[PDB]
């Protein structure tokens, strides 16, 4: 279930942090914009530069603490204010935590591994709930 795949993500951090990330930029690669040092470069080329790995890292890191703190798929308030009073998240809406989560349900699914999507899925939409709740628009 949802536990076990919060172990699976943080086995293998960096590889799934970059093969999520990647789905996400390329299913809605408007959001690309956000990330002017990942403009105009493959997945190949930026699965060779560090700093790609170390920020998805440090992301999916993140999102792996909110989701161990969560109750029943719900995150607490303090790590939703966390996420929206970061000076890298102050030009967000929760509409790009949306396709974040869409992307990372969809890469599950397809994925060869039985994911607790439908988990992720209500995770991804309580997060964006509190998001919105904790001031983000
Ligand atoms: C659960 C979802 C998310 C978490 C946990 C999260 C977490 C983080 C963390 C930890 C950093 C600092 C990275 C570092 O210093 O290396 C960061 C930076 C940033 N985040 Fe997020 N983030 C999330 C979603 C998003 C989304 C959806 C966007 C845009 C669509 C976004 C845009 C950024 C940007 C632009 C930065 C600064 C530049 C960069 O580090 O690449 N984040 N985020
Ligand atoms: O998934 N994300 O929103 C990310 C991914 C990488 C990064 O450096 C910043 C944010």
């Amino acid at each position: 279930g949802f536990k076990q795949d919060i172990a699976t993500i943080r086995g293998d951090l960096r590889t799934y942090a970059q093969d999520i990330f990647l789905a996400f930029l390329n299913k809605y690669p408007d959001e690309r914009r956000y990330f002017k040092n990942y403009v105009g470069k493959s997945d190949q080329e930026l699965k060779s530069m560090a700093k790609f790995g170390d920020h998805t890292e440090k992301v999916f890191n993140l999102m792996m603490e909110v989701a161990d703190r969560a109750t029943d798929c719900v995150p607490l308030a303090s790590d939703a204010n966390t996420l929206v009073q970061m000076k890298q998240h102050s030009s967000l809406t929760t509409g790009n935590f949306e396709k974040l989560f869409v992307a990372l349900v969809e890469y599950m699914r397809a994925s060869g591994q039985s994911f607790d999507s439908q988990s992720w899925d209500r995770f991804g939409k309580n997060l964006v709930s509190a998001l919105s709740s904790a001031g983000m628009k």
